[PDB]
């Protein structure tokens, strides 16, 4: 209600803008900073590089993300908001679709990739005067400028999702299923169960957490019940008419047999054609992973209103999410102030892929080498280094050493393929670590670049 | 902080955007078309191969601090809800030197690259102007062979310039400098405090695109620095670059019988072992010392400093970086080294049969029938990603000189054409003396490798 030209606006403005940070809030901002360990950066490298091994296949390229701009008030508390000088607030990504969809309406015209990836860092904000905290997403998205095969770019999105899982050990051998719904279904489900427009956006966001960590359909009532929300009980029952999954030819059935005599029928048919259209096209793109119809399916669904949503799932006996998408063409409209078309996944492939609970085999670094005599170190060491990196084998200088038991003592953190020792008189000894069984072959320094490849 | 300043701040965010800011942000704004993003990853692409050779991991870099003295108005300035100003990176080392100094996790990788934005505020309300700066840095606990560790990475940069095309066949030089030796030339000079990082700036500038000596002199006697003329006078003795042996003694020479001797002595020693471990490491690209040398050097406060420029009669400058471990010292609270370069990798490698003959998708799967299209060609698409294959699906064409028409602005190493009973006919675009081919689809896999 207050006055949103009331000068003390300004005024606090250009007096916050000149002051210089206090020192607590400056030591508080990364007080308790933590690094990942050089191992887990070693795993951040191999999955980035897995993944983008699956997305190029696609023709994919790497596209920029929005790193900041004006708020959304589709985000609560936790994103994180920030004030530019003449006093627009402004926010980090939360996800990387906002940003995406903004760009893809603002932008001008002109052509862009149809398929791409982009890693971006999304924020949350933490309420202790510390700095947010940071976390890595991953997204791929088909643009594309034309409304054509609409439902065939989809069973993409899908199958890439299908190959990460079939690329990965912590999801190559454990039970994962797709579970596709779609924004028309659901606000026609709304309709059906006569709830109030004003109570969806509330009522979509508890059912996103549906059968998800155990918030089974008693949570659900209760929040949809809650007058936050507010949703009469006869119409929580008739949702409750939708809370199931199945396979896409019985889901279609059941729900055709739900709106037999409505209205809504018409424009359902068209919705289930659609997705058995996007069910087809994963078989032909030989989608092992399993698919359910899942009609209250809503994650995310205020970006994807008028288009599919999917979510792949951990499919144990209580579920998590893998990754979720849809087609956000309505986002993007909603931005305008060019037609253009997208349909996307977004996946923290950190906390999914990277952390531990075979690709992981690749070492940081194959080669290590040593010498007991500083001054060979510098020297010879230095040259056999360079000679190695000019024929793409990783190799670093050891810090001096007095013996091998010493060598490998300092060493006892690492883990290297083999440690290479220079002897006087142009002499190598060769550990083999990356086994046990191979006994210490000692060749001529001519012989290292022959002797590794040959050893592979 | 008065409960005054609270109320204000929590209501200046909970207010809604202008329109006319909110169209302002992003009116004009474009993208790299899709050909610089297959050149970005390219560019990329091959860094990281380089990188990865030296045992380096990628470190995750500061996205948003408490802002720094040290830049002016076109950092980007944000406040937090607190009331903090905050400032989005204008450089990488910034972040880097911050971390190095306020975390405490104990090992860090002793060799990182990371890929991060740096930003430039805007005046007409639009969004910060944003680019990509890749940054290789070298990180040790303790003072042993520090002089090593730098010849590592000026290796890393001629091993850069030796593998793209817009840098290895271009006359490249290094030019290396000591911000001690900058430091004790200043003192020589008789160059006041105050004035040093103003001057360091200016200098940062010495013969860089026509940038000549009577251009730094008008500045250094303006009032953006001030020095005297009898100062300025003295900084020309230093107004030259040579080979390291002939730049070294002419530098004893200059300063012979000054109080300086000693730690110059000792600074042009560092700056002859970085070059002696240069010729052991191989580097190709000449290497120059250059007593002025001064980019980014109140960042290198205490340790050396280098650019690696293009050497043409015109210079410009390619990469710069230095030894901050001063840098660090200054952010810690109320040891670690590190040593790296910068470099804007879009602007220098990637704005243009070499690597950037890499297709962005080597199989176009096309058909004049849409059904065979939308089942065989699935099914073909499929099975070349299955075998790490890159491939895509043509839209609807009706004959191969519409679908070539249709895909003018596209590169393909393949286009396969789809037709009745399991048939393909292949088109060979990477080359022009090969005819297409008919085979059977259950062959496409062999033929396929039979080229390649």
């Amino acid at each position: 209600m207050t006055d949103p030209n009331s000068p003390y606006f300004e005024k606090v403005l250009g007096s916050l803008f000149a002051r210089q940070v206090e020192p607590a809030k400056d030591y508080a901002w990364d007080m308790g900073s933590t690094l990942p360990t050089p191992d887990d950066l070693m795993r951040r490298f191999i999955v980035k590089d897995t993944l983008i091994t699956i997305f190029r296949r696609h023709g994919a390229v790497e596209a920029p993300t929005a790193t900041l701009y004006p708020k959304s008030s589709h985000y609560g508390p936790n994103a994180v908001h920030l004030l530019d000088r003449n006093g627009t607030v402004l926010q980090l990504p939360f996800d990387l679709v906002m940003g995406h969809a903004r760009s893809l309406a603002r932008i001008a015209s002109g052509p862009v990739p149809q398929r791409a990836y982009s890693f971006g860092n999304i924020f949350r904000d933490r309420q202790d005067g510390g700095q947010p905290d940071v976390y890595g997403e991953v997204d791929f998205d088909i643009v594309t400028t034309d409304a054509m095969d609409l439902a065939m770019k989809e069973a993409e999105v899908i199958k890439v999702l299908d190959e990460i899982i079939a690329a990965f050990p912590t999801t190559s051998s454990t039970p994962m299923c797709f579970q596709l719904g779609h924004s028309d279904l659901l606000q026609l489900i709304f309709d059906f169960c006569n709830v109030e427009h004003g109570a969806r956006q509330a009522a979509a966001e508890v059912l996103s957490k549906l059968n998800i960590r155990n918030f089974t359909w008693q949570k659900v009532r209760s929040e949809l019940r809650s007058p936050l929300v507010g949703i009469s009980a006869t119409s929580v029952d008739e949702l409750q008419r939708f809370d199931w999954r199945d396979t896409p030819t019985k889901a279609f059935t059941k729900i055709r047999n739900l709106f037999e005599g409505t209205e809504y029928y018409d424009k359902v048919s068209s919705t289930l054609a659609h997705l058995k259209e996007v069910y087809e096209y994963s078989k032909k793109f030989k989608v092992n992973t399993k698919i359910y119809i899942a009609p209250l399916s809503s994650i995310n669904e205020a970006f994807f209103r008028g288009g599919i949503l999917f979510s792949c799932l951990y499919d144990r006996k209580v579920m998590d999410v893998f990754a979720a998408g849809g087609r956000y063409d309505g986002l993007i409209k909603a931005h305008r102030p060019e037609e253009r078309h997208a349909v996307g996944f977004s996946l923290n492939w950190e906390k999914q892929l990277a952390k531990p609970v075979g690709i992981f085999s690749a070492k940081r670094c194959d080669v290590l080498v040593a010498s007991f005599d500083p001054s060979i170190l510098r020297s010879s060491g230095i040259e056999l280094l360079q000679m190695l990196w000019a024929h793409g084998i990783s190799a670093e200088l050891a810090r001096d050493a007095r013996s091998p038991e010493d060598l490998l003592t300092t060493y006892r953190d690492e883990s290297y393929s083999w440690i290479v020792i220079i002897k006087q008189e142009s002499q190598l000894k060769i550990k083999t670590m990356h086994r046990k069984d191979v006994p210490d072959a000692d060749i001529q320094a001519k012989d290292l670049l022959a002797w590794l490849k040959a050893e592979i």
